[PDB]
């Protein structure tokens, strides 16, 4: 599914991720907005590594999940990567959460530390009630 803005955030605060490990709602939608455009479904190939990436959050399968296909990878988040494909975004905020308990915390993704770091994201959550 392709979430609406407001209703993604609304989606995230039940979730708890807002402040989660010290990152706000607006820097979490950032994220999603630019990862995948709110969209669920969305897979993204990485011919370099062989890796991919899934879901609203675009988590990668080297490090965060299984999908079989990926050459030494690791499941941090002890998913299939099918489950971060979901209409339901629960394991996927949950494998995000897992995601920032390391040492980076959201500068995993580098798509955050360019469209979002040192920015104001403020808008990301405007009128939604959150
Ligand atoms: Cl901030
Ligand atoms: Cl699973
Ligand atoms: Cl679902």
């Amino acid at each position: 599914k392709v979430f609406e803005r407001c209703e993604l955030a609304r989606t995230l605060k039940r979730l708890g991720m807002d402040g989660y490990r010290g990152i706000s709602l607006a820097n979490w939608m950032c994220l999603a907005k630019w990862e995948s455009g709110y969209n669920t479904r969305a897979t993204n190939y990485n011919a370099g590594d062989r890796s991919t990436d899934y879901g609203i959050f675009q988590i990668n399968s080297r490090y965060w999940c299984n999908d079989g296909k990926t050459p030494g990878a690791v499941n941090a988040c002890h998913l299939s990567c099918s489950a971060l494909l979901q209409d339901n975004i629960a394991d996927a905020v949950a494998c995000a959460k897992r995601v920032v308990r390391d040492p980076q915390g959201i500068r995993a993704w580098v798509a955050w530390r360019n469209r979002c770091q040192n920015r104001d994201v403020r808008q990301y959550v405007q009128g939604c009630g959150v």
